[PDB]
This record gives C-alpha cells, sequence and structure tokens, in this order.
C-alpha cells in the first residue's frame, strides 16, 4: 500500500466517506480511534509513554506496535497537550520519579519516531478557554512556527517520511479571523493531514459546532480532518455533519470504568437500582459480543460487587458502540441517507 | 445424562482420575472450580448472593445459570463458612443495608434451590485452628447433626432431589478419631459427594497433608472428595497425591488482582522492575490467549499504569493456568505417571 493516500467515496452535504490507505492497513473514515488499551486505527499517549516505561525502552523493546501487540497503523499525539516554557519548547519533571524532561517541535517528533507511529502530530500550544483574542493570536503564531519546525524535523528522518504521516493542527481559539491565518499558514507549509485543534476545551457543544461551520471550510478540501479530544456521540454525529472525519475521546473508557454505557436511547448508568432487574441486554442493536451474552441486571450486579469483569464489559460495549456507530455514520453517508440517520439518531439518543 | 454418576477411569497410588455425570454436563477429575466470575464446573458464592442481589430475585430472574450466562454444572457452598448463634442455626445482620438474615441447614438449602444448583452442599459448623480437641468434637457432632437435616432438607424438595446433588462435610479438626467420627456419620446418612472439611485454615502444609493421609481413606472410596478451600498449586498435587478429586480457591483471582502470575516456575510478582523489559510471555509453556499475544513486558505496564486491562489479563492467565494444571495432573495419572510428574512439577516450580 503507499505510505498515505486519501480517498473520498461519497459526500452528503458537508460530510464526507472514504478511506484512508497506509502501510499496516486501511482506515475507514469518519473514524473514531480508541485509546491504545471494529477499530483501523489506535492511539497512543505520547505523554504517558514517554513518562512510562520510555521512548527508547519502547523502542529497544521493538516499538510500540509489537510492544502492545498492534500490527495496524497508530496514532500518537505530540505529548504537549498533556504538559518550565519558552519559544523554544517547554521543560518538565516527571511525577513518578522527578526525571527531567523537555519537549519541543524536534523533541516530539524524535520521540513519536522512537514509538513507531504512523501518524504523527505537530507539536503545537495548547490554547487555553476563554482566550482573548491577543492571547489566541500570540498562542496560534507560535503553534504555526512550531509546525514548521515539526514538518521539517520530520522531514529530516528518512524512515519517518517515507512510511508515516504528519498532521498539522489548526488553532485560533474561536475567532474566525485566526483560524483562517492558522489554515493558511498550515497549507503553506502542508501536511497529510488537518487536524482541528482547541476545541475540546469546555466551551459547549453550540459554540464548537459554531466554530466548525466556518474552520473546517477553511481546510484543504482533499485531505482528512481530525477533531481532536472529540466526543460524545451526539458531538461526533453533527461535526461529521460539518465535514470531520477523524475523532478520539477518552469517553468510552472512562464512562466504562464510572458505571455508564453508551446506548441508543441515550447513556445510562449501570449502577442504578432500576436496573437490578432489566434482563435486557447493554443495548438491543448492539451486536457486540457482552450484549450477546449478558443483561443489564447481571452486568449491575457484577459493578455493584466491585467485581473488575464488569467494568471490562462495560468497556468493551462502550468501545464497540462507537465503532458501531462510525459504522452507521459510514453506511449512511454512502447511500445518500446521512442526514435522515442524524434525526433519526437524536430523536431517539435525546 | 444420569443425576449424577462417579466414575473412576484410572488410578496410581492413592491418587484418581474420571468424570462426573450430571444433567447440565460432564465434570473431569481431579477438577478445579472457579469462581462464578477449560472448567467444567464453577462456584456461586451463598452468602454473597443471598446479600446481593438476593436469592428470591435471583430466582426471579430465572436462576443463577441464566443470571451469569453459564449454563454448565454449579457448585454452591453453604454461606454459612463466610458468617446470634444456637443448635437451630444462625442469624445476621446485613452490612450492605442492615437487613436480618438467618441461616441453617433448612434455609441454606432453600437458597441453594432458590440459586439452582447443581451441587449443594450440607450446612456445618465451622472449625477454628486451632481447636481443642473437646471443642472440635462438640463442633464436629452438631455438624453431623445438622449434616442429616440438610439430607432431609434436601430430599424433601422433588425439583433438588431429582436433578442435583448433596455433598456431606467430614469435619474433627486435626484429630483423627473425630475424623474418623464424622466420616462414619457422614457414610451412614449417605450423599453423592464428601467434602473434607476445616483444613483451609492457616495450619500449613505439612499438617493439612497428614491430616489428608488418614482422612482421606475413610471417605467412602466410590464417592468423589472435595478438598474446599485450597489451594495453592502445590498444595493441590500434593492432595491429589492422597486422593482428593476436587478443588476450589479464591487464589488465581485475588492474585490476579494483585499483581501475581502463576507459572511453572513459581508465582511471580509481575509489578517487580525486573519484568519491565521481559519479552517473554507471562508462562513460556501457558497456552493461555494471555500468553499468546502479551508479554510479561507490556502486562507489568498496564498494571504500572493501573489500566484495568491488565489485572484481567493476569486473571485469565491464572484462571487457565490452573486449569491447564489439573489438565496435566489428569493425563499423567491415566498414563501411569503421575508420580513423576509431581516429582517434576516441584522441582521446577520450586
Ligand atoms: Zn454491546
Ligand atoms: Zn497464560
Amino acid at each position: 500500500r503507499p505510505r498515505f493516500s486519501f480517498s473520498i467515496a461519497a459526500r452528503e452535504g458537508k460530510a464526507r466517506t472514504g478511506t484512508i490507505e497506509m502501510k499496516r492497513g486501511v482506515i475507514r473514515t469518519p473514524a473514531f480511534m480508541p485509546v491504545g488499551t471494529g477499530a483501523d486505527i489506535i492511539l497512543g499517549n505520547t505523554y504517558h509513554l514517554m513518562l512510562r516505561p520510555g521512548a527508547e525502552r519502547i523502542a529497544k523493546l521493538g516499538g510500540l506496535h509489537s510492544f502492545m501487540g498492534w500490527d495496524r497503523p497508530i496514532l500518537t499525539d505530540s505529548g504537549g497537550y498533556q504538559v518550565k516554557q519558552s519559544e523554544e519548547g517547554v521543560t518538565f519533571k516527571s511525577h513518578l520519579d522527578g526525571s527531567r524532561h523537555m519537549l519541543s517541535p524536534e523533541r516530539s517528533i524524535e520521540i513519536q519516531h522512537l514509538l513507531g507511529s504512523d501518524i504523527v502530530m505537530a507539536f503545537d500550544e495548547c490554547t487555553p478557554y476563554p482566550a482573548t483574542p491577543s492571547r489566541a493570536a500570540s498562542s496560534m503564531e507560535r503553534s504555526m512556527r512550531w509546525a514548521k519546525r515539526s514538518r521539517d524535523a520530520f522531514d529530516s528522518r528518512k524512515e519517518q517520511a517515507e512510511n508515516a504521516a504528519l498532521f498539522g493542527i489548526q488553532q485560533g481559539s474561536v475567532f474566525e479571523n485566526l483560524r483562517q491565518q492558522s489554515a493558511d499558514a498550515l497549507a503553506e507549509i502542508g501536511f497529510d493531514g488537518y487536524a482541528v485543534g482547541g476545541l475540546a476545551v469546555g466551551e459547549g457543544q453550540d459554540e464548537m459546532f459554531r466554530v466548525l461551520d466556518f474552520s473546517v471550510p477553511m481546510l484543504p478540501d482533499d485531505k482528512p480532518h481530525y477533531l481532536m479530544g472529540v466526543g460524545k456521540p451526539d458531538d461526533i454525529v453533527g461535526a461529521v455533519e460539518r465535514g470531520i472525519d477523524m475523532f478520539d475521546c477518552v469517553l468510552p473508557t472512562r464512562s466504562g470504568r464510572n458505571g455508564q454505557a453508551f446506548t441508543w436511547d441515550g447513556p445510562i448508568n449501570i449502577r442504578n437500582a432500576r436496573f437490578s432487574e432489566d434482563l435486557k441486554p447493554l443495548d438491543s442493536e448492539c451486536h457486540c459480543a457482552v450484549c450477546q451474552k449478558w443483561s443489564r441486571a447481571y452486568i449491575h450486579h457484577l459493578i455493584r460487587a466491585g467485581e473488575i469483569l464488569g467494568a471490562m464489559l462495560m468497556t468493551e460495549h462502550n468501545i464497540a458502540f462507537y465503532q458501531q456507530l462510525m459504522q452507521k455514520i459510514r453506511d449512511s453517508i454512502s447511500e445518500g441517507r446521512f442526514s435522515q440517520f442524524a434525526q433519526d439518531f437524536r430523536a431517539r439518543y435525546f
């Protein structure tokens, strides 16, 4: 397969469906990328892995793919969002054993290289919400400078340039002129994919969607658009409606460990007593393995008993719900009925 | 299949291998019965289930088999070992919501009936270790009276008598005359199986084996012998050498949640730094699913990262190790080489 080939097979309104081809596999889009721990690609947390066991160590152990036994594509973040600051980058000391750490566009790239990622994220500067226009512009401009450094560092490592892909990240907070500036800088540098950054910060769906309505058409139409940190099922459906192709969110896993299950009728809190005698599966349309075999009542019980198996079935369910959702979105766009699906989705979910 | 048919296919010294046939399936012996949460039979905790969700409720929900989705045989304990005392039984208040509870040979039987167990344990009186001969004799005599009440209550419930089986429990602490007395009472009442009770109480392997050497031949040879609460891999091999056919122990699951893995080279503490870069699977001969796919180094990492998946792989590994051990014991006895296996087992395990 090629290093990277994005192809759009069908469209409806702003929504798109198609595929990304890479050496380690094909990624069907719109895509949900679960955390490392039906998916075509998963996410590696660079910041976490850098702290334990370390990037050198993971490289020594054969790379991330062999380490976690996953031989399909992997997307790593830059590590900075999770993180002594300056134009050069950032230095921090580890909480695990006080070791001193430095992150920069160059060092971030090097670390994702050591990890062996297939999709590398440029290193940028988080923009707090809310931000003044002044602060948003200053942060965005530094991010675009860091985007150029990331590109160069990526391109100077032959093995990465030839087998991996680089995404640039749009910043600019919620201001349209800054977003446009950011989009133009990014396209002038040129990347394999364009992420929309800065929108997973407590702004509320309304504002998120507003900023996506003008932000996504600024990005190159023939490249994948990645909405970082998003999100709930209804955020995904609305962002796909606005042109996003890729998503990641800790929601399924965390929800999975704190007793919450996603269903087509809305999220449910399975620890609630109203589920104690409910013989229906987690979700009635879910084709997932948990859903095949066990009832809400038994999972309620598991979790209530503090049994580990319960959180496990819950997480497995949630992960599978998210992939079925993306599958329903792909098929609906491909069939010219995504507009309908979305409306039916909401009526029932809410 | 019959209600209950125990058949001994082969012998070596005191060890036996064969099968138990019941309506819901065949149980190959010597057997390890894991907790509800390769096994031919599992264990239900009666005391726990009685407190949550309740026996009535589980019956309402279709019985334990349908509730946990397990359609093979299930053995339930009496509930008293986990537990206001008198010759009639015992009353206790729940810690979950202060509800008042009573246990007795009759009520224990009724509850295991409501749970739908295939193998029912008579209700007896735990004997603390150490015990004076006087106290051991008094506790044993009450247990044999309770054994007769359990038999009668079991026999007065047509559905149980016809589709389930009852085991009696030998008591008597570590005194041989009491054990013999207990064995004779039990055989005079008559049960489908005979458990050896009172030996999972911190006495140390030496004393356990000593008491098994004279206790097991007192039980009827043509019925299964169940060693309750035992145990570590090396306790099982030695108790099989002394004539036991059935075992249960929380070891695999708990060990599984507290970072400890069983291997043919002894238990390992996977959280230890010496495993951080170990690419070997949990155990090299283990055919288990974890062992297929993941390294000690990645499971070390999982657990160190607090990830739930890790404890899950560990427990799965431990459960599978125990079934492979029982399988190795069955085959070795059937082949006339159990004496050899046991010696080789120890050399490597220790
Ligand atoms: Zn499901
Ligand atoms: Zn294994």
